[PDB]
C-alpha cells in the first residue's frame, strides 16, 4: 500500500506527537518507495534520449546513476536511524524526511541534466 | 548582496520555524538572482556555438526564445510562491517548493542549451 508523496505529507500532519518507532520505520519505507520510483522514472527518461566528444555508453550512465542513488539512500537511512536514536522531536524528524526527498529530487535533477547534455552532444555530427 | 547557491541552500536548513514574510521575500530574491545568473551563463555558452528552405536560426531568434522561456517561468514560479505565502504554507512545504523551482530552472536551462546545440549543428551543413 505505497503512499504517494501527497499522502505522506498529509499524514505528516496527523503526527502531532512522535509516533512509535515501528510507525516511523513504516513511514521511511514509504519514503524509500517514493525515491526509488523517482530513480526508475529517471532511468526510463534517460533511456529514451540515450543514443543507439565523450563515448559514454548506456551501461556507464546506468552504473553512475545507480551508484549515486544507492549511496545516497544508505547515507540518508543512517542519518535517519541516528535521529531516531537521539529521540528527536517530531517536527525535526518530519523536516528531515521531507528534506531527504528534496535531496533525492535534486540528485535526480543533477543526473538528468548531466546525461541530457552528453547524450544530445553524442547524437550530433 | 547576492547569495551563492551554496549559501542559499545553507539558509534553508536554518529556517526551522516559519519566518517573517520579509525574510521569505528576501530568500526569493536570492533565488531569482541565482536563476538569472544561470540564464546569463546559458547565453554566454550559446554565443560560443552560434553562427557568425525554412528560415535560418540566428542569434537574435535564439536569444528571444530563451529570454521568453526563462522570463515566463520566472513569472509563473513567483505567482506560485505568493500563493503559498498567502495560504500560509508551512515552512517544510515552502522549502521544498523553492528547491523544486531551482531544479525546474536548471532543467529549463539544459533543455534550451540542448535545443540550440542541435539546431545550430544541423544548420552548419
Ligand atoms: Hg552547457
Amino acid at each position: 500500500e505505497q503512499l504517494t508523496r501527497e499522502e505522506l505529507y498529509e499524514l505528516f500532519d496527523l503526527l502531532v506527537q512522535v509516533p512509535p518507532r515501528t510507525y516511523l520505520l513504516n513511514i521511511w519505507n514509504h519514503k524509500n518507495g517514493i525515491c526509488r520510483q523517482g530513480t526508475k522514472d529517471l532511468l526510463k527518461n534517460l533511456r529514451g534520449i540515450a543514443p543507439k566528444p565523450p563515448k559514454i555508453t548506456w551501461q556507464g550512465c546506468s552504473y553512475d546513476c545507480n551508484m549515486m542513488v544507492s549511496t545516497l539512500e544508505t547515507e540518508q537511512t543512517n542519518r535517519f536511524y541516528n535521529l531516531l536514536n537521539k529521540k528527536a522531536p517530531i517536527d525535526e524528524i518530519k523536516s528531515f524526511i521531507r528534506s531527504c526527498i528534496d535531496e533525492f529530487d535534486k540528485l535526480h535533477t543533477d543526473l538528468y541534466v548531466k546525461y541530457e547534455k552528453i547524450f544530445s552532444e553524442q547524437k550530433l555530427e
